[PDB]
């Protein structure tokens, strides 16, 4: 279920973070508008870039904490507030987050693995709801 999937992802977090973030960037090419340093690079070149890995990992380190602190895939309002009020998220809207979670769920469905993809889908919807509530447009 959801709590085991957090354990699974954390067990190889750099790998999973980069693979899911590349699945998001490739599924939604316009989303490389929030990322000028990634333009004109292949996946292998992005994995070579220290920024790419350090940053993607820090995104998933936080996402897994927000997942871990959730009850029944419902994130804490305090974690939504943190995500809306981060200076790095100033230009963002809930659609940015929705797309990341669609990619994440798709990746999980496509994997050979017993991820609880329905729970991730619901968590992403609940996060987007909480971000909206917290004041994201
Ligand atoms: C649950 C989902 C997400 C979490 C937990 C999260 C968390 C974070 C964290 C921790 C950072 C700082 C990393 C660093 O400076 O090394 C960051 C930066 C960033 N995040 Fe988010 N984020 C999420 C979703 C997104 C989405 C959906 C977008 C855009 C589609 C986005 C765009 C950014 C940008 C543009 C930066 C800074 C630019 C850069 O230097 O790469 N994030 N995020
Ligand atoms: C997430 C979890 C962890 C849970 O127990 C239930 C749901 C759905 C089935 C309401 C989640 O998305
Ligand atoms: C990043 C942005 C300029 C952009 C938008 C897109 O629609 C596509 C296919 C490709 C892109 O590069
Ligand atoms: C997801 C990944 C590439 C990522 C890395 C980052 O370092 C920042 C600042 C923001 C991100 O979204
Ligand atoms: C406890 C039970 C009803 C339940 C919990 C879940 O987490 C999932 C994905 C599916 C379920 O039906």
């Amino acid at each position: 279920g959801f709590k085991q999937d957090i354990a699974t992802l954390r067990g190889d977090l750099r790998t999973y973070a980069q693979d899911i973030f590349l699945a998001f960037l490739n599924k939604y090419p316009d989303e490389k508008r929030n990322f000028k340093n990634y333009v004109g690079k292949s996946d292998q070149e992005l994995k070579s870039m220290a920024k790419f890995g350090d940053h993607t990992e820090k995104v998933f380190n936080l996402m897994m904490e927000v997942a871990d602190r959730a009850t029944d895939c419902v994130p804490l309002a305090s974690d939504a507030s943190t995500l809306v009020q981060m200076k790095q998220h100033s230009g963002l809207t809930t659609g940015n987050f929705e797309k990341l979670f669609v990619a994440l769920v798709e990746y999980m469905r496509a994997s050979g693995q017993s991820f609880d993809s329905q729970s991730w889908d619901r968590f992403g919807k609940n996060l987007v709801s909480a971000l909206s509530s917290a004041g994201m447009k």
